[PDB]
């Protein structure tokens, strides 16, 4: 499925080069912006857990998932990955728990040392 073909074939975007975020592009965004530490950026996502569980959508709420990028507001994974996207773009993340929750989790959803997958349609980005 989806998280298997990100595992296996997904861009490692991290600085360090650890594996710990890897990406593929499902469908192109608009042009080469792509937003800048602080922004405003609207996003809708599906996030699944190892064990297949969807574990949340933006979607089902019909409301987009609002944060300001670069500051903390997210998991690491996503102020790395969707600093990647383009207006439009729709990716999949493939996030290392050192990447996300780490050995905490999240209670109730997130177990300790969760693998997290994600697809992420960046919808607008604004200052
Ligand atoms: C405690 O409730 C939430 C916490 C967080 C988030 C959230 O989003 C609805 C709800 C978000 C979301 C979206 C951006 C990436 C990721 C994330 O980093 N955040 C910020 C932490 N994240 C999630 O991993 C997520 O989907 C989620 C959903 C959750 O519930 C549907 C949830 O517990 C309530 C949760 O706890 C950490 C996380």
């Amino acid at each position: 499925g989806a998280p298997a073909t990100v595992t296996e074939q997904g861009e490692d975007i991290t600085s360090k080069k650890d594996r710990g975020v890897l990406k593929i592009v499902k469908r192109v965004g608009n042009g080469e912006e792509t937003p800048m530490i602080g922004d405003k950026v609207y996003v809708h996502y599906k996030g699944k857990l190892s064990n297949g569980k969807k574990f949340d959508s933006s979607h089902d709420r019909n409301e987009p998932f609002v944060f300001s990028l670069g500051k903390g507001q997210v998991i690491k994974a996503w102020d790395i990955g969707v600093a990647t996207m383009k207006k439009g773009e729709i990716c999949h993340l493939l996030c290392k728990p050192e990447y996300a929750y780490g050995s905490a989790g999240s209670l109730p959803k997130i177990p300790s040392n969760a693998t997290l997958f994600f697809e992420i349609e960046l919808l607008d980005f604004k200052g």
